[PDB]
């Protein structure tokens, strides 16, 4: 097909409209710039790398590049490899970029770089520089950035970087950007607001510093910015997960009343974690259009009783006082001020942190009219005692999370303490009304404490201590809910009449509640399934299932099954015919997934006994040694087949005699030393087959005849055991010449053999001396 | 040192009292008999291979053979592997046997046999044919058996291996074996107990047969009968793990009452799983030395409040009444007869699965007075109540076992369910009187719950529901407390008192407590442990600890700390210094687990952190990619290092350079592909060398000197990528006439290279090419 293999090891990819011609080169494993690089290169990637220097012979050809991603090809010690370290820092020779008349982006984030690089052409907009080693910035070194519209530069002098000083500007070093519209100064052991800043400003950040006090004239002239974060200046360091230092005598961050005068476009204001006790309502006159505020990780407990300023924010979105608790103080409730009510904007609320023991349905009454009220997180509070019923006030919501806490009858898990959650490196919502009870201590539920919720159509009870045997009377009054998560509790399946009360049930997670399962001799009633009659996916993943006392689970309607961390091995014993139905009656049922179920072998009657219209069946992570791939002609529909991580070392003899139907299948990380003669021989139907991670040392086109091989949307080869004889010709021959996508040609397709061509890939193999 | 090397596959041992030579070749995937086996052999063990046939060429020169173990070279083939099943039975020539005139003990089990292989030597004590395909005893195939003693002729009919008719035994087919003590006909299909038996049989086991009636006289003349096990005629089947078939109308295993009365002897009497529904006092008239009784899985529920048969066994020492529930009854209590109160020999009363609510002080008061109770197990009862006091009235106890029941506020773990128990294939008690509350429902604790047990030693609390944040107050009566098993619950380590009432506790496990350590911003006092004065050992597995409010964890006492599990790659992230003395202060500590951790390399100062006496180092299963061998230096008393399962390529230039005192080196499961040219020089203390699974090419003597070795009690280097050219000359010799203890040379210690020798032992490689 190809009349010239690409050898290049980059993905080249052609978005013509644009008018880009865009190589990645990333995690590609070079200590040089590859040559061969396409002329009309426009965007160039070559983050993680161990490329040590750029000069003018880098780009010299590439005059049309408009982005140079060239990031972390000598991280700082603390935050790269300590296996792979870079010796020592990136070298910019002079000339490097001047020629680049049209460059537009620079990346050079995490180079170690010890000055801003200087005859940057006239076209940059963007120059990033986190992540190095510079920490004194002087005008002198920034009027070649007339145009610059982004400028990043944090990260450079801060505990996992250190600089060991203070961060030092110059007066006046920014202001002579007349277009620049973005600067980041975070994470970098600034001790003032640098002034004066160009009134072009849009974004600030000036997060994690030691910033002590905001001067009254410090953004005198942002009358254009819309964000601002000084977060992470006089930080509460209780529970920091990094190396904290407060402000000295207990003070927080220091802003006069006045200081937001100016900033009259201001959408945006992080104060998280200044250690702020009040906050004057004299702050926010002027600033009108505030939508998002976020004042958690401070000492705000009692000012959350009084809160004046709230009366200056009607168009407030989102509110967060998260984490505002006085250490050693368990309150008894929660004191919300009146003045809540004012937010009649407000689609958010997080107070996360507030710690109270008991939670009333008028302590929420400033909320009852805020009618565009989305979102109320009340998580991590150690609540003991709430009456569920209070939320028949809220159905407008749309989640309602009480997660973490200690009842008893998405933001990235590490989000309100990781140190910088915006760090660049090198779900049932969707279903309607959530009540999130997630982690909490219930271990008893009775239909009446769920009185006066019948909106709900998600409720997660995930993470709580529920034991009890589940008769069809708990959830009596949630006559709409389309979305249970019950895993992580200890279901005891003594009725099959389990959650038969939930009519409108569609999808039931009951995995981890693995407890009852593990003791001998108990009643397991696994056909529960028949009296839902709209479930659609049930997971009952990691039950350590082993026994049932029914023969069969029953649905007209579940379309997925997940069951992978169980134990079908003993069900399906060798010898035991009964269970070997135990699916069959899922009359709808197309995904199956029945991974890590130690299946060392599938007993005869598993495929016979499978239900007729399955499509996506997993058996990976089971040990399988053996395979009769033959009984696949049972499973008349089946489209997606995943033997992944298994111990198998053959395929069928002829894969079109074993599955009509078959277009996917998964066979990474197997055994497999070698094909059959005619594996793939009329197989029309494949279009995706991983051999990745085996042990295959020849391929013939008898066992990939190109017929087959064509129509392939992909197909996965890497980490084999190729042998690079001449026997080998036709193979290597067709790997450079197809367009199949085959990943990872650059990085892990190699010859492990013979002698000469060890650990060369295979894409750059010569073998004229097999046609001389 | 060797003059010959050992090249036979089969480990060989001296026992020179003896008379013994003992060549095991187990598992060794041998198709013949290896050749060279020593004519001195007494004991040979084939067991686990594919030896398709016996010939009079198989034994001929091994004439002293006392044993011969030749099991499962042909096993049946669902009890066998399924990607290696037997394609032939096992082929037995004549005259194979005849000739081994000392021949006492001959194991066939395992090889589908269909008849008693003949010509056995009068010899032959212990003929073992299990798990074949004889299903058909004739009295004229046992006529060269008239010295043997002990028969196995078990599992040859039933569901794992099938004979699809009934067992068929000739009318007086063992009458004429005079010296038979053991017969075992369990798991065969057999319908009637044979007759007439010899009266010299003391041990019979008729048990997961098809007997429905015993006949009065069936046991008429066994007047030395020791054990007698019926069990599994006419089944219990509810929640078989087996398909079962009960007795019709099911009936139980008809008994006469005057079927035992010859059996003066009888010690041992096992009737469980025999649908019993009474148990008539006049079976045990003649029986007064009955030693042990097993009425498990019948229906026996409203005899056990009856039971007058109990007065008539004085001398019993263990009973066993376990699940005799009536089916989908949940009785209100426990019903126990007066008449338990004769059982004045008792140790063991096990009566799990009778299956009650609420569990009274009264209703075990027959158990009072039973002098020599020593275990009371009342698991798996579903008991919802019990007031734990009355256990005051125990204190004699070793063992009382609440295990699996539904209380709030060793036995194989399938024991009672499995088909045959005692099926061949091819802990706190000993800290004195142990409450075990495992598995229930436990979710809150406090003082009163134990009043009046200070006796206890042990308190097995693991599997609850515990959330609370203890704070010293709960188990304030339980000053005598050695270990607490905490495992499997949700500490909340609030206060740093935690468990500080237990003073005289010596091992506390907090494993698996994870929930409360995997949410943001909670307090954690890893601390707790300064109050615990005699705390000996600490298991903290599993709990996803990645932060803590304390950065010490103190101890005097402490020697063994568990921390495998867990997140000190977070706790450790490199820039925060704040936890690498997180150990240092527990004194005394020797043994510290912190494998499973993610350290893929390891922060400096963990070293220079280790407290002062630390002996056993894991750093396992941590994706190690790194490691600064040097800073061993640190740890002057270390002496075993696991560094198994990483990613390390390298081991230090010279070991005792790094560490004179290490004595045990781990490194299985790397990534080593060379050993430094002077590797073990001078490691004096060096003891035991693990280099197996890694893939090492060569080795030279620089590195491996043999004042060195010389010393080791163990070398492994198994699973490696050894190149048999003649730069390997030094090493082939070497492995080949050692003395050192490497495993697995016949197994796995094997050229991969080059071409000719490859997959050839190392053992066996004759290199005289290289000195031609
Ligand atoms: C030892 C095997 C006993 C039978 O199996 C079994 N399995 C379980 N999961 C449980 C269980 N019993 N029981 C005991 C039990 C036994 C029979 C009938 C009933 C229910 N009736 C209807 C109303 C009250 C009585 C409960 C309690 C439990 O929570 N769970
Ligand atoms: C958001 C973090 C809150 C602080 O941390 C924290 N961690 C825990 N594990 C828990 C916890 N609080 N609290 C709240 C809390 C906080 C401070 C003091 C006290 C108890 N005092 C003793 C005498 C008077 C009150 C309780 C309850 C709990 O079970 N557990
Ligand atoms: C931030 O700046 C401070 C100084 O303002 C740095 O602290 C100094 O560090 C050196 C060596 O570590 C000490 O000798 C000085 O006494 C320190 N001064 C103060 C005021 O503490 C600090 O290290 C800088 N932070 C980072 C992450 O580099
Ligand atoms: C135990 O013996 C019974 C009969 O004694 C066997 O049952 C017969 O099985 C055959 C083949 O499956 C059937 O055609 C007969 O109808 C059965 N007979 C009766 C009376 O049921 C049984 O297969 C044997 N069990 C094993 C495990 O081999
Ligand atoms: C190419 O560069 C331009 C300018 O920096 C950018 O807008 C575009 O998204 C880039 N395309 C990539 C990186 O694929
Ligand atoms: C919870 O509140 C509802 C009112 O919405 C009330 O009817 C119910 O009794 C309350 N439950 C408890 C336990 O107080
Ligand atoms: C329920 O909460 C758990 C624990 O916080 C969370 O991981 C899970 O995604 C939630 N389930 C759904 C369906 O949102
Ligand atoms: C489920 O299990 C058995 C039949 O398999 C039966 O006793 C029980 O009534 C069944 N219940 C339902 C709802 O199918
Ligand atoms: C050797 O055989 C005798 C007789 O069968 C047996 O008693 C002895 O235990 C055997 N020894 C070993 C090590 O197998
Ligand atoms: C216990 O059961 C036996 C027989 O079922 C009966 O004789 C006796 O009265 C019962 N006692 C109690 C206390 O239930
Ligand atoms: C438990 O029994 C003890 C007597 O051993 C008694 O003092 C106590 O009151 C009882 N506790 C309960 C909760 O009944
Ligand atoms: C406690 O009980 C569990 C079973 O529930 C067992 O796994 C564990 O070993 C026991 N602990 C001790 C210390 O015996
Ligand atoms: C420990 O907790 C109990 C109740 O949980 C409380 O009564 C007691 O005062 C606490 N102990 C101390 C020393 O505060
Ligand atoms: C544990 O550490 C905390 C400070 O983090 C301290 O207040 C407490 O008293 C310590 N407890 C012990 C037993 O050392
Ligand atoms: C070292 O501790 C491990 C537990 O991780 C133990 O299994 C091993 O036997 C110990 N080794 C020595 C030599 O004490
Ligand atoms: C390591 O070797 C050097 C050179 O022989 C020696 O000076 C040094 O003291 C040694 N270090 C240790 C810890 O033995």
């Amino acid at each position: 097909a190809r009349w010239f293999p690409k050898t290049l090891p980059c993905d080249v990819t052609l978005d013509v409209s644009k008018n880009h011609v865009i190589v990645d080169c990333t995690d590609k494993h070079l200590t040089e710039i590859p040559g061969g690089i396409p002329t009309n290169t426009t965007n160039l990637t070559l983050t993680i790398n161990h490329i040590p220097d750029i000069s003018p012979a880098s780009f010299h050809r590439l005059v049309h590049l408009v982005e140079i991603d060239f990031r972390c090809n000598c991280v700082p010690i603390r935050l790269g490899s300590k296996s792979n370290m870079c010796p020592r820092r990136l070298q910019i020779k002079p000339r490097s970029f001047s020629g680049l008349t049209y460059l537009k982006s620079l990346y050079l984030d995490g180079n170690q770089l010890l000055e801003i690089p200087q005859g940057l052409p006239p076209s940059l907009q963007l120059l990033s520089l986190e992540a190095n080693n510079i920490f004194s910035i002087r005008k002198e070194q920034l009027t070649e950035l007339a145009n610059i519209e982004i400028l990043y530069l944090g990260q450079n002098c801060y505990y996992r970087n250190p600089c060991y000083v203070s961060y030092s500007i110059e007066k006046d070093a920014f202001l002579n950007l007349t277009k620049l519209k973005v600067l980041s100064l975070k994470d970098n052991n600034v001790t003032t607001v640098p002034t004066v800043l160009p009134s072009t400003l849009t974004e600030l950040y000036l997060y994690n510093n030691m910033i002590a006090e905001i001067q009254e004239d410090d953004f005198n002239n942002l009358n254009q910015l819309q964000i601002l974060d000084l977060s992470g200046n006089c930080p509460r360091c209780y529970n920091a997960p990094f190396p904290c230092t407060p402000c000295k005598n207990n003070s927080p961050l220091q802003i006069p009343v006045n200081a937001f005068d100016a900033l009259t476009e201001l959408k945006v204001l992080r104060l998280h974690s200044n250690s702020l006790q009040h906050v004057p309502p004299r702050w926010f006159k002027n600033i009108n259009n505030l939508q998002e505020l976020d004042l958690s990780q401070n000492f705000l407990a009692k000012e959350i009783g009084d809160a004046k300023f709230l009366h200056f924010l009607p168009n407030l979105i989102q509110l967060d006082l998260s984490f505002n608790f006085e250490l050693q103080v368990y309150r008894a409730s929660m004191n919300l001020s009146q003045a809540f009510s004012s937010l009649k904007s407000l689609k958010i609320l997080r107070i996360r942190g507030y710690v109270f023991k008991e939670l009333k349905s008028f302590q929420l009454s400033p909320l009852h009219n805020l009618q565009n009220l989305e979102v109320l997180d009340l998580g991590t509070n150690f609540i003991k005692i709430a009456n569920l019923s209070m939320f028949k006030q809220f159905k407008r919501l749309k989640v309602i999370d009480l997660s973490v806490n200690k009842i008893s009858p998405v933001l990235e898990q590490l989000y309100y303490f990781r140190y910088d959650k915006y760090a660049r490196s090198c779900s049932c919502y969707k279903y309607g009304q959530t009540l999130d009870l997630s982690k909490n201590s219930i271990f008893f539920i009775k239909s009446s404490d769920f009185q006066h919720l019948s909106f709900l159509k998600c409720l997660n009870l995930s993470g709580n201590l529920i034991s009890q045997t589940l008769n069809g009377s708990e959830f009596q009054p949630l006559a709409e809910l389309r979305y249970l998560d019950f895993s992580n509790n200890r279901l005891d399946l003594l009725h099959s009449t389990a959650f038969e009360e939930l009519r409108k049930l569609e999808v039931l997670d009951i995995s981890s509640n693995s407890h009852y399962f593990q003791s001998e001799g108990i009643t397991h009633m696994l056909n529960f399934t028949k009296n839902l009659k709209v479930l659609q996916k049930l997971m009952m993943n990691d039950n350590d299932i082993s026994s049932s006392t029914s023969r069969t689970m029953e649905s007209e309607s579940l379309r997925t099954l997940e069951f992978r961390g169980n134990h079908l091995d003993v069900l399906w014993r060798d010898g035991d015919n009964r269970y070997l139905q135990l699916f069959k009656n899922l009359l709808k049922l197309e995904e199956l997934d029945i991974s890590k179920n130690s299946l060392s072998f599938l007993p005869s009657g598993v495929f016979d006994g499978m239900p007729p219209n399955l499509k996506n069946l997993s058996l990976a992570k089971n040990g399988l040694k053996s395979f009769i791939w033959e009984k696949l002609r049972y499973l008349k529909n089946l489209e997606t087949l995943d033997l992944s991580h298994n111990q198998l070392t053959t395929v069928p003899e002829r894969l079109s005699n074993c599955s009509r139907s078959l277009k996917n299948l998964i066979l990474k990380n197997n055994q497999i030393r070698s094909l059959t003669k005619y594996f793939l021989q009329d197989a029309f139907q494949l279009r995706y087959l991983d051999l990745s991670s085996n042990k295959i040392q020849m391929i013939q086109k008898t066992s990939f005849p190109e017929n087959v091989l064509n129509n392939l949307k992909m197909l996965l080869l890497h980490h084999n055991r190729f042998l690079c004889t001449c026997d080998a010709v036709w193979f290597v021959w067709w790997v450079q010449h197809t367009e199949v996508t085959i990943p990872y040609l650059a990085t892990d397709v190699t010859c492990v053999g013979p002698g000469a061509h060890k650990g060369q890939s295979v894409i750059s193999l010569d073998l004229y001396t097999c046609e001389l």
